[PDB]
């Protein structure tokens, strides 16, 4: 079936990862250098041997494109993805006056009661950025998040790049060019960051008029990360190709670390019981062609028939 | 935010603005009458849900307290925003030996390849104009823009008057006067006018040290328009406001016919779901007052951190 790559990259972490430390002290098993192609003309590469919520994952890419960085649009489609990073930036605000909600990430998952203050002090965050427009513009502005590095990458003489813009105009004027190149890797920035970009860079190519794409992923967590990873990817594959005008092709998907977190061990091997069922299809507004001016209801997804989900705990 | 006023707008001509046709027949959804003002104090207004070239708005500026009518000084500095109206002139004129650029604007968004031909009769246009000083003289000269209305206003007895250099002394005499207007609408030109001012007249006002500006816009272009109207205006408030030695205060937009074309309703919004960010902050000179002897350098801003860019349509 088409999701046979990851399910093969499940069993080879479980086969030949060695141990490998981690900075949440959660124990991987880790595996260096790997590439997995998805030929898109078979279907979408939606995992059916485990619900994954499109939603989620359409509203997010679309942040992306509209080279969006502040939350506020995500808990607008109720995405609590982000959520995480910019409480971080509130809670450490001179502003905050409320219960100490140091490294809540550990805490709340083992004490139950700071599970709920912490749920608390979230709840009314995200409400806040949602009204207060100040509020939103001040802690819901992450800044450095992949919306503006893909749309407005700062240069040292002061201005902006649209990258993926730009790249998306040299695909309609030179297809065979073997620079339509996007990165979210800045050097004089990766090491003030907290968490530097997953997704490092990427490259599209064009062949009998077919768009590929090939992602570069330094990090990856198999059993949460992939399945939503593989999807964002093979999703904006489908757009850039419309607004290109060009048949769909294959996304490659290339890794540096992918491990697996031990918590997970028998959720995956759960999974891995499971056989693929036939992929859905996506369906694009044939009408509208801007990418960039795309909503939800511009991209849906036909025929998902997954299995039921597989819940598991988030390494942290 | 600061720019609120401009998106609550949006919002209102999407809300109630009723089907109404113009003259390019690309039918807009139109308002009569509104207001916005704006606390030049709390930052400039240039929007950042939007990428908007400053650059272009200074420069024209300039062109226009220069008093000048000539494109050459535009195209000195690269600013290609009145070529057109030129170039029509030039087209029409019987010193024209070349194709047929009979109502270029839409023959040119159509045909794809009429916009080649027509870019490169302008590009050479651009050139004589640029090079050619008797050129310059007969085709670059539009004669009737707003830098000889507010500059050189033509007199019944034959003369000249510099309507902004006198109301600026009456600004510095008498601060007070409820007279401190500009007008850019002539009865006896209008009807031979290709385009009238959309710019009809503005309005000074004086109190605890604080120079306010009131501008009279008989037609507006909600989203290309409306984002350089604004810029162009506060700026002129700071330029005025900085040779009379006088604080900044706020300026006052009201509308006649404020529309929004329809082929710009998925760009207008999708500006919406974007989150205004802190305004920028402008710096002029010190030590230089004489506006009108100022020049690009003299002018800068700072801190602006705009969203990508949104590209549309030119209602044509
Ligand atoms: O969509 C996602 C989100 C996160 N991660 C993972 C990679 C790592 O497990 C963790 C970030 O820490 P590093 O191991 O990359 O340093 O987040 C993914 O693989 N895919
Ligand atoms: O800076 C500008 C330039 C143009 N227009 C628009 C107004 C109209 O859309 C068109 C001129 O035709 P009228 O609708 O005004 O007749 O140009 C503006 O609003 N602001
Ligand atoms: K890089
Ligand atoms: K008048």
């Amino acid at each position: 079936m088409l999701e046979q790559p990851y399910l093969d990259l499940a069993k080879k972490v479980l086969d030949e990862g060695h141990f490998k430390p981690d900075r949440t002290h959660t124990g991987t098993y880790s595996i260096f250098g790997h590439q997995m192609r998805f030929d898109l003309s078979k279907g979408f590469p939606l995992l059916t041997t485990k619900k994954v919520p499109f939603g989620l994952i359409k509203s997010e890419l679309l942040w992306f494109l509209h080279g969006d960085t502040n939350i506020r649009f995500l808990l607008q489609h109720r995405n609590h993805i982000w959520d995480e990073w910019a409480f971080e930036k509130w809670v450490k605000s001179d502003e905050y006056h409320g219960p100490d909600m140091t490294d809540f990430g550990h805490r709340s998952q083992k004490d139950p009661e700071f599970a709920a203050v912490y749920h608390e002090e979230m709840a009314k965050f995200d409400d806040r950025v949602l009204h207060d427009d100040a509020f939103a513009a001040k802690y819901g502005d992450l800044g450095l998040v992949y919306g503006s590095q893909w749309r407005a990458w700062h240069t040292s003489k002061g201005d902006t790049i649209d990258q993926l813009g730009d790249v998306i105009e040299q695909i309609k004027t030179h297809p065979y060019s073997t620079t339509l190149i996007v990165s979210a890797w800045n050097p004089e920035d990766v090491p003030t960051m907290a968490l530097p970009p997953c997704h490092t860079l990427y490259q599209f190519y064009v062949n009998d008029g077919k768009l590929s794409l090939q992602l570069y992923q330094r990090s990856a967590d198999i059993f949460l990360g992939v399945p939503f990873n593989i999807a964002s990817y093979a999703l904006l594959t489908h757009l850039v190709a419309h607004e290109c005008g060009l048949e769909v092709g294959e996304f490659i998907h290339t890794f540096g670390d992918a491990h697996l977190y031990v918590n997970h061990l028998d959720q995956i091997k759960e999974q891995l019981s499971r056989t693929p069922r036939p992929a859905p299809t996506l369906q694009l507004n044939p009408d509208k062609h801007d990418i960039f001016d795309f909503d939800m209801k511009d991209i849906k997804l036909l025929n998902y028939d997954p299995y039921p989900a597989i819940k598991a705990p988030v390494a942290v």
